[PDB]
């Protein structure tokens, strides 16, 4: 994949020129990985890490021999300051233009304050000045993007060699070192602390540009107006730290909201894991009281927020016009006029001085403060002990085709005995000779990124018999034909795409091929079954290693836009917000023009004055306005967009409480929660503030652009091609630049994740010499992303050049059609549109990037609104109220029931037809999945079943949802404790008293247990009640039923894994407790229901017996008989007698 920027000329690599069929090809079609330029070879990463490694190694040597500490940012510097100089002339030349021009600016005015329609010198020069103007534009707007893109290439040289060495550090890390460190560490200060050396040199240059530029300015601006700059001089130095407290306060307010928001995204993770609970026992409305009380508590937060980051736009807005306001409103004091020539001089300078104080100096200290912490947390990783390198009293030697067996229990030493052997235990006495090529094999399997193939050969030769030979041996065959590709199918990390045992004999696979002289295996056979581990362990050791040295260790769009527009308030409030924000821009600009217009009447003049009260006094009002209207659109616009964030997520929160349970069954739990983690979290705190800098930005163009054009009404006619220039231009890069951008994020992934397999199996790595190979991987994973990265800042240029050959254009036509029509405009007109044109710039760009930046965080807006409108099921009230004590028995009678899961699925249930009498115990067998565990869906009506469900002749389809499932207490498999206190937990609607609470809990025999916590019963538990047992979880739903208490009572799936005495203890006070309620009981287990009355039996969803259980035990045709008869012969005959007791002593008293 040759890369035409090797062959580009010096004018085809400043326009960007040789990117034009990347482009095209994206404008067809797609972009995948082989559409991408193959890196430079400058930018390689084995280069970039060589030189660094070299230059730190020599550092350290230098440092050691002095006898103090080593300094990797003096070995960078040593590295790099001969390539950095360059970019420091090519910066000091671009502040220099930026300096500079306002003079030529100025002159251009003079020229027209002293003007002669006769003279012609005058007219020549004046152009001279405008052709200097417009070189100086297009030296800051063409060869920039040349220089940024250099500057960017540097940091990004530098990340990719911290990379590189923090990997051959790794890679050689001793045993002490792995202890006491993780291989998360390794893998944070790579992933997040190495990113801050691709912008560390975007600003490391403005350390001392800036201070000088400043300086430059201060003197120009003294030679200008004089000592009234120092008004304004204060005023921008003031504003410094008036944004460091902002940044400050605003960190406070946010770290305060942050403790709100986890709670509230924690409660929503344990109702949405335990939504089918929830809706069986009819708690939706405490768990919305709950969210609802922590989301009003962040939203004020959020509100305060919101508020401090309005006023901080609106003072970023407003600070040109309050700084321009005192320095002339001091210059006309002291006793000066006011002329056009020198104003908009002083504005210019006081603009350019003004973004460089308030952006570029703060943001380089930031940037250059973080750089600094990251490379001392990378000096620090880059000094560990690491392993040196090879030139109880244990004592042995093997010899080849020796089977060497060690027996033993767990923690005996044989891992400890196969580290010493590798030498990864350092020998404190004794020593341990081993000569030649080593196979081991780890007790973990391991398998790293790529190919079943590329894992067997472990960077070897493919061979094909051999690989055939060691597939044939390893009984590999019917796992390589489990996958669709065979042997060449790609296994993710830690074998998603597998199990265990096939990473294993992988592993076992790749170690035979490994071909080396001592094979040591470690827990071979002990994941595996029977039959494959018996062939393994002749068919690949007892004849393949018998000739080897052997030890083994063995065990045996629009609409989205007017929703959330509409959401947030009144249309109303939408036009007020539009005059607001028109008002504003309008006095931003009125400003400005009443500067021109007092240099123009002053000028006209003759000795007579002028009103200075009056002037000074529309000035002074002018510039509160500007204030005033700006504070007001920002304070409306992000209380407009929080609001229609909460409006959005209190609708959103309705919903999914209310949306059936096939829903939840169709989307996994953490797609769920993402949309109220990130896309709320987008809604809340960065849509809005990016709406309110798009709009102002976009604004203050239009401002430009109308101040140009009122002027020079000629100007309207090269808009109109300018506008559709960039419209098409926009959609032209847009098709490709969003191809791009995932290239760069789809390709970042696998270096970590090499990262992280290296890390895991280090041990396996070094036994074998292989780890230049594995270098080299990582050095190819490097650089396949270094390959987009590429094309993420050439593209990125691309744009930004069209873009500033738009706007260059836009000022060339300013500043030259002011002086062809200078027979008909005057100084102050001429100023303030060559003034506004030249603060175009970057404003264009900037502006540009914010919508892009909207139209991508809108997609989270589309996506909550998506959910808002989700399916409802059956309204919890209907208007049709049942009695009060409509459980009166509890008879219940199903009648032509069919139930499905989901419209149009697979049917579980058919034409179940039984009645159920009051008080009677009834039993639930069959097999998983056929029909026994849809009953209770049928029966909580979860999903609306067809046909009639009779209770006390109510029916159930006819009675809201909440009014049925209220009246039926269930018992579920796994009980769940949600978070809160105990009191919360057995009555969440405090319908009961403590009185009641104690007898319940001394009922299930936990009022003990419980009363000695530091609480009585208020004490907070983990999730799911991780502190307590399943037992425990158990007798805490048996005492829920209890304070509920109502007619009809279900259990199903009792108990599994739970220990006989607890299980002993639930069953007697299940027998015991309810014996005047109907109880259905769903067992998998015929233990516990050999006593029903009656036991109901289905056959792949058919019922197909009913009648009391010695009945059926007598005939032996009944599949009751028969499920019984498999369980065994002693137990079948003690379950037949407990039936046959039961029968004696109930129906024959
Ligand atoms: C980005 C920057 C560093 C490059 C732009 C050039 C500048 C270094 C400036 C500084 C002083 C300028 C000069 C100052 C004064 C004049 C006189 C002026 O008037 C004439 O000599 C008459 C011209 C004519 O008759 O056509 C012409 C422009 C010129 C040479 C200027 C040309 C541009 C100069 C060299
Ligand atoms: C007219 C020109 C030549 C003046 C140049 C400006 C320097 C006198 C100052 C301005 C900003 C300073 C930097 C601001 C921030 C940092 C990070 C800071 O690093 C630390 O050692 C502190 C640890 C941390 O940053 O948390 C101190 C040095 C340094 C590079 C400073 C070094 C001295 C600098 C370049
Ligand atoms: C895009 C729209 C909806 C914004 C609001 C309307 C503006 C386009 C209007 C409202 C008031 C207008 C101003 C009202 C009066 C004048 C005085 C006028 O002054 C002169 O040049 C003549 C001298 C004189 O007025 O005696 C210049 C235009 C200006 C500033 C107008 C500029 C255009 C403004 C700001
Ligand atoms: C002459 C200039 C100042 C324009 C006049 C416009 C005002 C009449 C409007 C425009 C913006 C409005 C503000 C926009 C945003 C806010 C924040 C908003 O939220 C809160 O302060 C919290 C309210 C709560 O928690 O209930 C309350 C209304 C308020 C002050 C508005 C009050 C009325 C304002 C100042
Ligand atoms: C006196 C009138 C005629 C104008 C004379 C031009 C003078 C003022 C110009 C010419 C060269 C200019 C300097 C060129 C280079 C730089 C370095 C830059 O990082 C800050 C601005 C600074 C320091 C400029 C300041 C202004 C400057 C000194
Ligand atoms: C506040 C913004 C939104 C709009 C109001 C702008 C006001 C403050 C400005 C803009 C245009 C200005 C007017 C422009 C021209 C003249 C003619 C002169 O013989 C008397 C003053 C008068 C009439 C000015 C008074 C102040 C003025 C009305
Ligand atoms: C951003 C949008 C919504 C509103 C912005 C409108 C502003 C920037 C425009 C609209 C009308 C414009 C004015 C129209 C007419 C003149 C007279 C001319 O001799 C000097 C400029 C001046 C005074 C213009 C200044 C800029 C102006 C006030």
């Amino acid at each position: 994949k040759p890369n035409p920027l090797q062959d580009a000329n010096l004018c085809s690599r400043v326009f960007f020129w040789w990117l034009n069929p990347l482009f095209k090809i994206g404008h067809k079609r797609r972009l995948e990985e082989d559409d991408m330029y193959s890196v430079l070879p400058e930018d390689r990463s084995q280069h970039l890490g060589e030189e660094l490694q070299g230059f730190w190694d020599k550092e350290v040597l230098r440092a050691e021999n002095d006898a103090q500490k080593p300094s990797l940012t003096r070995a960078i510097i040593k590295c790099y300051w001969k390539s950095y100089l360059v970019l420091g002339i090519f910066t000091l030349i671009e502040e220099s233009a930026k300096v500079i021009q306002p003079i030529f600016l100025g002159k251009i005015i003079n020229y027209f304050e002293n003007y002669d329609p006769m003279d012609s010198v005058a007219l020549n020069t004046a152009y001279a000045y405008a052709t200097v103007l417009t070189f100086c534009t297009l030296i800051l707007a063409i060869l920039h993007h040349l220089y940024f893109y250099h500057v960017q290439c540097a940091g990004m040289r530098l990340r990719v060699a911290m990379c590189h060495m923090i990997y051959r550090k790794a890679l050689r890390l001793s045993n002490m070192a792995m202890g006491k460190t993780t291989t998360g560490q390794i893998v944070n200060l790579l992933s997040n602390d190495v990113n801050k050396f691709d912008q560390v040199t975007v600003f490391l240059h403005f350390l001392w540009a800036g201070p000088l530029q400043a300086i430059a300015v201060t003197a120009l601006l003294w030679m200008e107006i004089g000592i009234s700059c120092l008004a304004g001089m204060a005023v921008l130095i003031i504003l410094l730290p008036l944004q460091s407290c902002f940044g400050k306060l605003f960190s406070s307010l946010r770290s305060k909201t942050a403790t709100f928001t986890d709670a509230r995204i924690r409660t929503m993770n344990e109702v949405i894991t335990g939504i089918r609970i929830i809706k069986m026992y009819a708690w939706e409305k405490s768990f919305s009281n709950l969210i609802t009380n922590l989301r009003k508590k962040e939203i004020s937060k959020i509100l305060r927020s919101s508020c401090l980051r309005g006023m901080n736009l609106a003072s970023f807005f407003s600070a040109s016009k309050i700084i321009v306001f005192v320095t002339f409103t001091t210059y006309v004091l002291l006793g000066s006029v006011i002329t056009a020539s020198r104003v908009f001089v002083a504005v210019t300078l006081y603009g350019a001085v003004r973004l460089t104080v308030t952006l570029f100096f703060p943001s380089a200290i930031e940037r250059v403060s973080e750089a600094i912490v990251s490379i001392r947390r990378i000096q620090t990783f880059l000094l560990l002990d690491e392993i040196s390198q090879r030139n109880q009293g244990l004592s042995f030697t093997v010899r080849p085709g020796e089977l060497l067996a060690v027996v033993g229990p767990v923690g005996a030493g044989k891992s400890s005995l196969l580290s010493a052997v590798l030498g990864e235990l350092a020998p404190s006495h004794g020593l341990v000779s081993v000569h030649g090529r080593i196979a081991y094999v780890s007790q973990q399997p391991w398998v790293f990124s790529g190919t079943l193939r590329s894992n067997i050969l472990f960077g070897k030769k493919y061979e094909k018999e051999r690989y055939e030979k060691v597939i044939k041996a390893c009984a590999l065959k019917k796992d390589l034909q489990l996958l669709e590709d065979g042997d060449l199918t790609v296994i993710g990390d830690r074998g998603t795409t597998l199990s265990g045992g096939q990473k294993a004999r992988v592993n076992l696979a790749r170690a035979v091929y490994q071909d080396a002289d001592i094979y040591l295996l470690d827990d071979p056979l002990s994941a595996v079954d029977a039959e494959v581990s018996r062939h393994l362990f002749e068919l690949c050791i007892c004849q393949i290693l018998h000739e080897k040295i052997t030890i083994l260790v063995t065990h045996q769009g629009f609409q989205a836009y007017k929703n959330y527009f509409r959401a947030g308030a009144h249309w109303i409030v939408f036009i007020f917000l539009i005059l607001l924000n028109t008002a504003a821009q309008v006095a931003y600009v009125l400003q400005d023009w009443w500067l021109s217009y007092w240099a123009n009447k002053q000028s006209m003049l003759n000795t007579e004055k002028l009103d200075l009260n009056w002037y000074l006094g529309i000035y002074s009002g002018l510039t509160v306005a500007t204030v005033l209207f700006g504070i007001a659109r920002s304070l409306l616009v992000f209380y407009v967009l929080v609001n229609s964030s909460q409006t959005l997520h209190n609708k959103m929160f309705e919903s999914i409480l209310k949306a059936p349970v096939l829903f939840f069954d169709r989307n996994p739990i953490g797609r769920i929660l993402n949309r109220f983690s990130k896309d709320i979290g987008h809604l809340d705190d960065l849509l809005p503030l990016t709406f309110l800098d798009f709009i102002q930005t976009l604004l203050q163009v239009v401002g430009v652009v109308s101040v140009a054009v009122a002027v020079i009404p000629w100007i309207a006619i090269p808009l109109v091609p300018l506008g559709i220039i960039f419209i098409f231009l926009r959609r032209y890069f847009l098709e490709t630049s969003r191809d791009v951008k995932r290239l760069e994020s789809t390709t970042r992934s696998p270096v970590f994740s090499h990262l992280s397999s290296s890390l895991q199996g280090l041990w396996t790595i070094r036994a074998y010499k292989a780890e230049e190979r594995c270098q080299e991987l990582f050095d190819a994973h490097q650089d396949l992303h270094s390959e987009a990265w590429f094309l993420f800042l050439t593209t990125s240029r691309w744009f930004a050049v069209r873009l500033d050959a738009i706007c260059a254009m836009f000022v060339i036509i300013v500043a030259f059609g002011s002086l062809i029509l200078a027979k008909t405009l005057d100084a102050g007109q001429v100023g303030l549109a060559l003034s506004y044109a030249l603060t175009l710039m970057g404003m264009f760009q900037w502006c540009v990037r914010q919508s892009a930046e909207v139209e991508n965080m809108m997609i989270s807006v589309e996506r909550v609104i998506e959910y808002t409108d989700l399916e409802k099921e059956a309204p919890w009230e209907y208007q049709k109220r049942p009695p009060p004590a409509w459980p009166h028995e509890g008879v219940i009678i199903f009648d032509n029931v069919n139930f499905m899961y989901s419209p149009g699925g697979p049917l579980v249930l058919k034409h179940l037809t039984a009645l159920i009498k009051s008080q009677e115990k009834v039993g639930i067998v069959g097999r998983t999945g056929a029909g026994k565990s849809s009953l209770i869906s049928a029966l909580f009506r979860l999903s609306e079943p067809e046909g009639k469900i009779w209770i006390d002749k109510i029916l159930t389809t006819e009675i809201g949802l909440h009014d049925l499932r209220k009246k039926m207490s269930i018992i579920p498999q796994e009980p769940v404790l949600f978070t809160g206190t105990m009191r919360k937990n057995l009555d969440p609607f405090n319908e009961h008293t403590d009185e009641e609470l104690w007898n319940a809990l001394q009922e299930v025999q936990l009022k003990e247990t419980i009363e000695d916590l530091p609480g009585k019963m208020d004490t907070e538990l983990a999730e799911s009640g991780s502190n307590f047992s399943v037992g425990q979880r158990q007798l805490v739903c048996l005492a829920r039923a209890i304070l509920r208490k109502n007619q009809i009572l279900i259990i199903d799936e009792a108990t599994a894994n739970v220990d006989p005495r607890t299980d002993e203890l639930i069953q007697k006070k299940i027998r015991e407790k309810f014996a005047h309620c109907t109880v259905l009981t769903i067992a998998h287990r015929l233990n516990t229901i050999i006593d029903s009355d009656k036991i109901m039996v289905l056959d792949s969803g058919r019922l197909k017996e009913y009648d009391e259980p010695y009945v059926l035990l007598q005939n032996k045709e009944s599949l009751f008989y028969k499920m019984v008869q498999q369980l065994g012969k002693a137990e079948a005959a003690a379950l037949t007698e407990t039936a046959k007791q039961v029968y004696f002593k109930r129906n024959y008293p």
